[PDB]
């Protein structure tokens, strides 16, 4: 597993890593209406999949093994796409705090700290982006916020049952929504 | 006070900021012979040289204004060229790690370590490169690799620490890294 850091694949003033664009724009061509994208289990296995995130033309790729490359790709960052200080410091709060719009806006404080490189920021623009774009064919994919967050929230947060994690994947929801 | 994060100046395949990038070419077309680049101050205060790192072709100032807005670079980046997580395990050090090579083998791994991108080793690099090249026209700008170790360790490294045996090895590692980079 050799994927480089969100922040060494990219910078300002690019707004998202090549290889998550390459990705994205594909999956969007390919799948847009598939009604089972992101749900499927893996026809390839990660050692095929990462072979993928090396080396020529994404859409030549069956699109089930696209969405698999996608999820791949956010579970071997180095560091995910919302790193563990901002995740450890939402859970430890979820006793004490309960208002949504409290933390997506301590999310967004959090994530653009400057000691977190805005990469980080960024490329989870691009991936609510991507989420929301696919929540507005539901009626045909079936993936609205919710089901989008239930699915991407860990990989995102990376983590494998509170009210806590529960408010994290409520975050992520809202988040969709809301662009 | 502004200057972003080194991981967010540039990414590979670039080799380095392209503001300092600027800056190191600009200095060695204009400087590299010149027997006080880096050892005399210029007119220009903090001020004036932030407003440099901004807007024209460096090659028109005036040397010692770059020079200095070099200096002002490595000093207003938010995090040093070698992070601070790196230079506390550096100066942690026993005695019995007496060896020059342990330390600049401990350098390398804790750098390109996954929490530091690798943005801050390449920067450290480039530099290492532009510091060999003067000290390859010694003979003419008086700078050997131990002087510049001197002169930009306290910049690379922007470490407050009693002068040890520790600093004294982090200062070695530095001009042994310079002189060997060709």
């Amino acid at each position: 597993s050799t994927l480089p850091d969100l922040a060494e694949q990219f910078a300002p003033p690019d707004v998202a890593p090549p290889l998550l664009i390459k990705l994205v724009e594909a999956i969007e061509k390919k799948g847009l209406e598939c009604s089972t994208l992101y749900r499927t289990q893996s026809s390839s296995n990660p050692a095929e999949l990462r072979q993928l995130l090396d080396c020529l033309d994404l859409e030549m790729f069956d699109v089930h093994v696209l969405a698999d490359a996608f999820k791949r790709y956010l579970l071997d960052l180095p560091n995910p796409v919302i790193p563990v200080a901002v995740s450890s410091e939402l859970i430890s709060l979820a006793p004490e705090v309960q208002s949504s719009e409290e933390y997506i806006q301590l999310l967004k404080k959090l994530i653009e700290s400057p000691s977190i490189p805005h990469q980080y920021w960024l490329t989870l623009q691009y991936l609510l982006k991507h989420f929301f774009k696919l929540s507005q064919t539901s009626s045909k994919n079936l993936l609205n916020a919710r089901v989008l967050s239930e699915l991407f929230s860990p990989l995102l947060f990376r983590f494998p049952s509170s009210e806590n994690t529960e408010h994290l994947i409520k975050i992520i929801e809202i988040l969709i929504s809301t662009e």
